[PDB]
């Protein structure tokens, strides 16, 4: 009975790896935002926060770089055409900073200049108690979905970030962003946890990991590993 699956070391070792990839490819742009949002808190006047939000360090970062301010000021770099609408107030990278109180991510959400998916960097900026804004930083989703795949697999497996609710945030499939994990796999579901999960995809059968990803406080988002079943079992010796 040969039945010894270290399988199931493989995927919660790639998925901790992978996680803690993600965890360290956001460090220092995290890092970047805060330094903004502190640096700011000094001094928000309209031709200091121009010439902040204008340099190269935050230019090959984030798509676009901005502060929305809380009488509705809007500041970004680069330039862009937006609708004649634009409330930073009422921008989900505006709730998110002001409801977590602290540097947190969103959800993906459809970047209304490019029409790219993006995750935003939003922190809120404060002189010492009230706040005056939030500064934001975009990050494209393809350039996210790279970092959750950065570790090779035999063509067998992919990895993904999905939400603790089961809401799927980057996907290298397209579609499936924003999909919950329910809305996937219609035959009743793998939920996240310890555990590994046995499910099937398109004519296929994977199975399926989650590592959470540690460091960012407030946020339970797990790397999930999809690795197919049948093709995992490749034997050594
Ligand atoms: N032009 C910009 O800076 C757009 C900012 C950001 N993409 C938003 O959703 O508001």
């Amino acid at each position: 009975a040969s039945i010894r699956e270290d399988l199931e070391d493989y995927l919660h070792e790639m998925g901790e790896i992978t996680a803690s990839n993600v965890q360290n490819w956001l460090s220092g742009r995290i890092l970047l935002i805060e330094n903004l949002a502190q640096t700011l808190a000094r001094d928000h006047s309209p031709e200091t926060t121009q010439a902040l939000l204008e340099q190269p360090l935050l230019g090959s970062t984030f798509l676009f770089t901005y502060l929305g301010q809380t009488d509705g000021t809007y500041t970004a770099r680069p330039t862009s055409d937006l609708p004649a609408d634009y409330d930073p107030r009422r921008r989900p990278w505006y709730n998110a900073a002001t409801s977590a109180g602290q540097t947190t991510l969103t959800e993906p959400y459809m970047e209304p200049a490019i029409h790219e998916l993006v995750l935003t960097i939003a922190s809120p900026a404060r002189q010492g108690g009230q706040p005056f804004g939030v500064v934001g930083g975009d990050l494209s989703l393809q350039t996210v979905v790279k970092i959750i795949n950065s570790l090779d697999f035999g063509g067998m497996g992919y990895a993904f970030l999905v939400s603790g609710d089961g809401k799927i945030l980057v996907h290298p499939d397209k579609d499936q962003v924003m999909k919950s994990l329910s809305d996937v796999y219609p035959r009743n579901t793998p939920k996240i946890g310890s555990g590994f999960s046995e499910a099937e995809l398109h004519g296929n059968t994977r199975i399926l990991s989650f590592s959470p990803v540690k460091g960012l406080s407030g946020l339970d988002w797990y790397i999930g590993i999809s690795v197919d079943k049948d093709k995992a079992y490749a034997m050594l010796t």
